């Protein structure tokens, strides 16, 4: 174990849920305010994860395909995000996980749903219902805010335990 393991971890959902606020919060501790759509940008962090020191390496995606299958191909966990105030993001969420499985060609991927937003009031997807979702993917269901920090660490930690589980 003179190897330090690397987890390529990719972050999904629809355009404007935070995926990119997400991970500039974990990486930076600072909040983006301002919305700028994303194309493909990549961001590397060494981490301590239930005492296993790691890098993290964290592809965030765009919210015409050649090129995005190929790149979602390197990916060992995926985060799926939706905004907890927008239900077409929630929606989505299923054709997210279909396109990780078809790319992957495999029924079992790494993954963690990620309800992000929720400082904000007014939801309109309930805890519930979201848990339920993951429930009948088998997957853990994360509430996050990118602006208070809540769950951000928890969301790609928790995804790197299920990629461990995942390897056995
Ligand atoms: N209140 C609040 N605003 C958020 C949160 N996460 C993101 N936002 C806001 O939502 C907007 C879009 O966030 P961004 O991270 O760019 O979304 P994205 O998913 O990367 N968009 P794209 O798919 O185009 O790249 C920004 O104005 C950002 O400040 C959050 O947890 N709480
Ligand atoms: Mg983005």
């Amino acid at each position: 174990g003179s190897h330090m393991t690397e987890y390529k971890l990719v972050v999904v959902g629809a355009d404007g849920v935070g995926k990119s606020a997400l991970t500039i919060q974990l990486i930076q501790n600072h909040f983006v305010d301002e919305y700028d759509p994303t194309i493909e940008d990549s961001y590397r962090k060494q981490v301590v994860i239930d005492g296993e020191t790691c890098l993290l390496d964290i592809l965030d995606t765009a919210g015409y395909s050649a090129m995005r299958d190929q790149y979602m191909r390197t990916g060992e966990g995926f985060l799926c995000v939706f905004a907890i105030n927008n239900t077409k993001s929630f929606e989505d969420i299923h054709h997210y996980r279909e396109q990780i499985k078809r790319v992957k060609d495999s029924e079992d991927v790494p993954m963690v749903l990620v309800g992000n937003k929720c400082d904000l009031p007014s939801r309109t997807v309930d805890t519930k219902q979201a848990q339920d979702l993951a429930r009948s993917y088998g997957i853990p269901f994360i509430e996050t805010s990118a602006k208070t920090r809540q769950g951000v660490d928890d969301a790609f930690y928790t995804l790197v335990r299920e990629i461990r589980k995942h390897k056995e």
